[PDB]
């Protein structure tokens, strides 16, 4: 279970320091960076960078108010298919919030697989 994801994020971090395991994006040191910047410059330094692949939904939310969530995640590193896994340590790791994105994405569609299989 991931329900516990304050205590998990931080576990995670103290190794990752906010660091994409999938793609090596520091987000963590995104996230400072737009929390710091005035609001008038986040949208061009947003789509300046990975995170221009975000929904602009998320986008809109970041340039009025980031927080550490809209750049990086915990995740599995082994899911199962359709998604879910062990939550234990050892098989969590930072993705930022693009690649957890193509994570669900896709995991959601296994899902869709997985119920096609056995109509
Ligand atoms: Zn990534």
């Amino acid at each position: 279970s991931m329900s516990n994801n304050s205590y998990l994020r931080a576990k995670v971090f103290e190794t990752e320091h906010g660091v994409c395991q999938l793609c090596n994006v520091n987000a963590q040191e995104l996230f400072l960076r737009l929390r710091d910047a005035p609001k008038s410059q986040r949208k061009n330094l947003l789509y300046a960078t990975w995170t221009s692949k975000l929904p602009l939904e998320q986008l809109n939310e970041m340039i009025r108010n980031p927080g550490e969530g809209h750049f990086w995640q915990v995740d599995h590193i082994k899911p199962v298919y359709g998604g879910g896994g062990q939550c234990s340590l050892d098989n969590l790791q930072t993705l930022c919030t693009v690649c957890h994105k193509e994570r669900t994405a896709r995991q959601a569609k296994e899902r869709s697989q997985v119920r096609r299989q056995s109509l």
